[PDB]
C-alpha cells in the first residue's frame, strides 16, 4: 500500500487546475486560445484514466479526504464517472475549434465534475 489519498488529491488538483484556462475563456478574460484548451483537455482525458485505481476501500478513514463512503456502495458507477469524464474531454478535443464551439461544448465536459461530487464528495470547509 501507499498514501493513496495523497496520490488522488494531488491528480484531482490537477484538474481544478486545468479548467482555469476554459473558465478565463468563457468569462471572457482570456482570449480563446485552441492550444492551451487542447493541452487542458487531454490532460483531463489522462488523468481520468488515472483515478479510477486511486480509490481504494482502505482509504475513507484518513482524516484528510472528502471522499464519501457512498463511492464504495457505488464503486461502479463511480468508476464509469470517470470513464464518462475522459469520453468527454477526447469528444469536445475534436469538436472545439473555436471560442463558438467552446461555449456550445465544454458544458458535456464540465457537467461531469458536478455529477460526481454531488454523490461522491463532502461538501465542506
Ligand atoms: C472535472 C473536470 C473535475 C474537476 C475540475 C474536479 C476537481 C476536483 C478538485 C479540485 C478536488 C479537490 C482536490 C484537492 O483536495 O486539492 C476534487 C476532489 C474530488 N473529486 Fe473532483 N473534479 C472533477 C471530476 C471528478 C469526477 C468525475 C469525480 C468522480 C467520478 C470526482 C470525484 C472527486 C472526489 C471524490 C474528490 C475528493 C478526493 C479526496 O479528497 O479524496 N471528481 N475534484
Amino acid at each position: 500500500q501507499t498514501d493513496v489519498i495523497a496520490q488522488r488529491k494531488a491528480i484531482l488538483k490537477q484538474m481544478g487546475e486545468a479548467t482555469k484556462p476554459i473558465a478565463a475563456m468563457l468569462k471572457g478574460e482570456a482570449k480563446f486560445d485552441q492550444a492551451v484548451v487542447q493541452k487542458s483537455l487531454a490532460a483531463i482525458a489522462d488523468d481520468s484514466k488515472k483515478l479510477p485505481a486511486l480509490f481504494p476501500a482502505d482509504s475513507k478513514t484518513g482524516g484528510d479526504t472528502a471522499a464519501l463512503p457512498k463511492i464504495w456502495e457505488d464503486k461502479a458507477k463511480f468508476d464509469d464517472l470517470f470513464a464518462k469524464l475522459a469520453a468527454a474531454a477526447t469528444a469536445a478535443q475534436g469538436t472545439i475549434k473555436d471560442e463558438a464551439s467552446l461555449k456550445a461544448n465544454i458544458g458535456g465536459v464540465l457537467g461531469n465534475c458536478k455529477s460526481c461530487h454531488d454523490d461522491f464528495r463532502a461538501k465542506k470547509s
